[PDB]
């Protein structure tokens, strides 16, 4: 029948409520293809992912294949303009990304649903014909930089690229994978490499047919998407790569019975346990590391952790399988360390090795396999359906492991039981086999030796044979137990029929002193699964900064209590969220509806009679002290943020005034707090999903009760309900505050325009002009200037108070990034008034569908209400009423807005700048405008009570 396809391949199991339609099949050239057709979707989405990465980089060139990844955006012989693809999707309400991994490099977008093929034949030249523009490459290759330095005083990454400097040095398992300005630009300078030339034959050498996969999700029918890929992909060159393996381990003989000693940049304790195993990958139909991760990583009674923890030695932990590449993988168990923790380090692997022994003699459990099979099982087939974007580059990934007809499933279904296969898993976790690194501040001054690409500093020691003689003999010791029937898991699935007074927005359905109750029932979605949110009031919660303290103690001690309990929850699918705010606490209890009042009652129950163990106390106090030192060491376009919400917010504690406040929280003044703060509150709570009214009274009033049964709660004053307002910034007024960044050699800047209250129009007239600048803000600070990786732009929502932002983290001064911007605000009135009354009105278009995209799943639509709720304006029908309004605008009402609010010399710009410097400060080019000199904010108090505040927005 068709030459242009090799296979089309059987039914694709999927979820039976799942009404999306699917076909799998490979076309002539080898490319595996999976065609989504879903004909009530908002956007279409494709990926395409390619099984090469960096593990095939060139050994002189690190960072190639991402660097080539970057290069793909950036013109293609049929698209040549640099930025065809970015304006095409950011015109259609469509984004993209890609990553690159060691062994993949995946590609994907989204975009509005009539606009697939568009895209599409856009994203295909990717494939086919890039450019690699020579001006192009000069200029990407420092975003490529600046994303390193990023990375580079990131403890994760620096771990990441640690592991990778110990094995085999000559394996391609210790390459560096992003690149930078040295090893993509400066050497290769250096050593007569045409960079553009190593790209082409790159590209041409791995950019096989035979290593791609391909998804397409769209309203087409499978026909239609089938000749859309055939005609589109079909002229992909197959010239017949192998697929790299790895068959030998990074780690050697050499390398294993290995001690690390490591100074981290923040101020954090752990303890790293790896063993190298075999590629487990294609023993995927029974999984034998599943379920050792799943028993070693256990954390409920008679697990590893309990010990562990109550030692005192340990708070958290992670076991199981970990993915190397095709060949090799690893096998983990890593802790955080409390002080004692750390000098007790030998008996913390020796329990780990009794545990592992008490595996051993027990024998694999297939009670055990089949839990997780059924728990597998329901997940499946209750799954959420996902957003289009990360569905297709999900699967375009899984493509390459699994036949066509089990994509869906692969990763979710569980058939053999192999206690062979467990056995000999079971069998590398052995002390011969061992390397442990220790990550520690106390290590600093003592290391002598340093990792080139990131700077880290270790010590490299042979563990001694006494040690792991030691551990060889782990005797059993009874405190370690297999967990016992999970009782958490659900088996009532029965969805409730929809009442006959069912609302499409929530409903208001108690309204007391106490408590206020909204209430949906699921009309969309029909799974068994319900969102519980509350929002709890007191005053006390962040009436000080000491306050805030305990608020977060107490629920940090009360999430570490109830923390074996909770566990079996989370593995059946129950979950909990439970953190102070600055107006009192929020809890969310989310997930299957069966069992989910029990664990609710637990919680409130337990939140009510707290009795605190005072070691946990005091180790959770050292952490959550270190936690807030740590801050230092957040980048700096996260500083900025913080400081302009500290300088825009009413009320904020800083986290010195946090950290200072921490030395007098005592034992005896948290059991004080704890029912001052219980004592009068009142509630807000959003109770969503399949369950009915009745239902929903009940578990409002059961979490009430229990407060008053156990702690007298009792109502709030309608007038103690502050919620914080905004400063009120004058017209033509300009402020800077200005912060040094202590760790990160970059610089951060925000920059707030801020504009009025919030209302459909104001609301309207900030978003139009964001979705416009959207894609050139981008396209300016970051493409062409390469001002850094980081380049931000869109609307601030804060306290009812609205306005635009840009956030930049450079290499560049703050005072010049400041400069680059508002040259660029120039440039876009410029454009504004040069544009097409359709160009105009495509972006109205494109804002349009972004709002109007209706959820895919339950959470997705509660948090939408959750939002309404929690800022207080209540207006669920926000998206119909705004998208109206946005599409009566036209040019002169953005022009004028501009102009009022915006420009430079706008008679109502109201500018306030966060300036973050770099650890050590004291063309083709638009012209930027001169600007006044600033008022610099010496005080952040002062500054606050020398202003106005604005109103709270009305409700409704
Ligand atoms: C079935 O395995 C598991 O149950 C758990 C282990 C565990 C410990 N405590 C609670 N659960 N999960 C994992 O092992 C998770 N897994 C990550 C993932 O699921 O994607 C990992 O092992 C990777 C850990 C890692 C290493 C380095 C950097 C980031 C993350
Ligand atoms: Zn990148």
């Amino acid at each position: 029948n068709n030459p242009a396809i090799k296979r089309i391949g059987n039914h694709i199991t999927k979820s039976p409520e799942d009404k999306r339609e699917y076909r799998g099949l490979e076309l002539a050239n080898g490319i595996k293809v999976l065609l989504i057709s879903d004909p009530t979707t908002d956007k279409s989405s494709a990926a395409l992912d390619v099984h090469i990465g960096s593990l095939s980089d060139p050994p002189n060139i690190a960072g190639l294949s991402h660097f080539l990844q970057h290069m793909l955006f950036l013109g293609t012989k049929k698209y040549p303009k640099e930025n065809e693809y970015s304006q095409f999707l950011s015109e259609h309400a469509g984004s993209s990304n890609a990553f690159t991994s060691g062994e993949h490099t995946n590609y994907y977008f989204d975009v509005s649903h009539e606009h697939l093929e568009g895209a599409l034949d856009r994203f295909a030249q990717f494939f086919l014909s890039p450019l690699f523009d020579e001006s192009a490459k000069d200029r990407e290759v420092n975003a490529v930089d600046s994303e390193h330095e990023k990375n580079v005083m990131n403890d994760a990454w620096r771990l990441f690229q640690l592991e990778k400097a110990t094995g085999n040095p000559k394996h391609p398992f210790s390459k560096f994978g992003t690149g930078n300005k040295y090893t993509l630009e400066t050497r290769p300078n250096q050593e007569g490499i045409d960079v553009r030339q190593e790209l082409l034959k790159f590209h041409s050498a791995y950019y096989s047919s035979n290593l791609m996969a391909v998804v397409v999700l769209g309203r087409e029918s499978l026909d239609d998407l089938t000749n859309l890929v055939v005609k589109l992909f079909s002229e992909v060159e197959n010239k017949n790569v192998p697929l790299p393996e790895f068959p030998e381990h990074p780690f050697q003989e050499e390398h294993l019975k290995q001690l690390y000693k490591i100074v981290p940049i923040k101020d954090i304790r752990n303890l790293y346990v790896t063993f190298p195993i075999p590629d487990l990958q294609k023993y995927y139909k029974s999984n034998p590391g599943h379920y050792l991760g799943h028993l070693i990583g256990h954390e409920g009674p008679g697990s590893l952790l309990s010990e562990l923890k109550s030692k005192g030695w340990v708070n958290t932990l992670v076991g199981g399988q970990k993915e190397g590449a095709r060949g090799f993988m690893f096998f983990i168990i890593n802790v955080d360390l409390t002080e004692e923790g750390l000098l007790h380090v030998e008996d913390i692997i020796l329990h780990m090795f009794q545990y592992i022994q008490k595996l051993r003699a027990e024998g694999p459990q297939e009670w055990v396999f089949q839990e997780l099979k059924d728990l597998n099982a329901v997940a499946f087939r209750f799954k959420d359906k996902e957003r289009p974007r990360g569905y297709t580059s999900k699967i375009a990934g899984i493509l390459h492991y699994y036949p066509l007809e089990e994509v869906l499933t692969a990763e979710y279904l569980l058939e053999e039981f192999r206690p062979d296969l467990i056995e000999m898993v079971l069998d590398k976790l052995r002390p011969e086999n061992v390397r442990v690194a220790i990550v520690s501040k106390s290590f600093e001054g003592k290391t002598d030796r340093t990792e080139e690409w990131y700077g880290t500093q270790y010590k490299q020691e042979a563990i001694p044979d006494e040690v792991i003689k030691k551990w060889q003999n782990a005797d059993l010791n009874g405190k370690f137990k297999l967990p016992t029937k999970n009782e958490f898991i659900p088996t009532n699935f029965e969805i409730l029929p929809l009442e006959k007074e069912a609302t499409p927005y929530p409903a208001l359905i108690k309204d007391t002193a106490m408590s206020k109750l909204w209430f949906k029932q699921d009309d969309k979605f029909f799974l068994p699964k319900a969102n519980l949110n509350f929002e709890f009031f007191s005053p006390f919660a962040y009436v000080d900064p000491l306050h805030s303290n305990m608020a977060y103690l107490y629920l940090e001690l009360l999430k570490d209590s109830l923390n074996e309990y909770a566990y079996a929850a989370e593995l059946a699918g129950l979950s909990y969220d439970l953190q102070n705010t600055i107006y009192g606490m929020y809890l969310s209890v989310k997930g299957y509806n069966d069992k989910q009042p029990i664990l609710l009652k637990k919680i409130i129950e337990k939140m009510a009679t707290f009795e605190i163990d005072e070691k946990r106390f005091e180790i959770i106090k050292e952490a959550y002290m270190r936690s807030l030192n740590n801050f230092r060491a957040e980048q700096p376009h996260q500083h900025a943020m913080y400081y302009l919400r500290l300088l825009m917010t009413e009320v904020a504690w800083t986290k010195d005034e946090l950290k200072e406040a921490l030395d007098d929280v005592t034992l005896p003044r948290l059991k004080a707090f704890i029912p001052q703060l219980l004592s009068r509150l009142h509630i807000e709570a959003l109770l969503h999903g399949n369950i009915t009214k009745q239902a929903a009274l009940g578990i409002m009033q059961m979490v009430e009760d229990t407060l008053i049964e156990h702690a007298h709660t009792k109502p709030l004053l309608p007038s103690q309900l502050v919620r914080y307002r905004e400063v009120q910034l004058p017209d033509r007024g300009w402020f800077v505050y200005q912060q040094r960044n202590e760790v990160h050699n970059n610089s951060g800047i925000e920059i707030y325009y801020q504009t009025d209250m919030q209302s459909t129009s104001e609301n309207m007239f900030l978003e139009l002009f964001a979705q416009i600048i959207s894609e050139p803000a981008f396209n300016t600070l970051r493409t062409k200037e390469q001002l850094g990786y980081i380049v931000f732009s869109g609307p601030r929502r804060a306290n009812g108070i609205q306005g635009l932002r840009f956030i930049i983290q450079s290499e560049k001064p703050p005072h010049y990034l400041e400069s680059r911007v508002e040259a660029f605000l120039i440039t876009m009135e410029k454009s504004i008034e040069d544009m097409t009354e359709e160009a105009f009105q495509k972006h109205i278009q494109a804002l349009a569908i972004r709002r109007l995209d209706k959820p895919k799943k339950l959470s997705a639509e509660s948090a939408k209400y959750w939002g309404e709720i929690i800022s207080q304006q209540y207006n669920f029908d926000r998206d119909n009423t705004e998208v109206a309004y946005l599409k009566t605008l036209t040019k002169e009402d953005i022009i004028k807005f501009y102009k009022e609010m915006l420009a430079v010399d706008a008679p109502r710009r109201h500018k306030v700048s966060v300036h973050v410097l770099a650890r050590e400060m004291d063309i083709n080019l638009s012209q930027a405008p001169a600007l006044p000199q600033p008022e610099v904010i010496q005080n952040m108090t002062e500054f606050k009570r020398g202003l106005p505040l604005f109103p709270l927005v009305k409700p409704h």
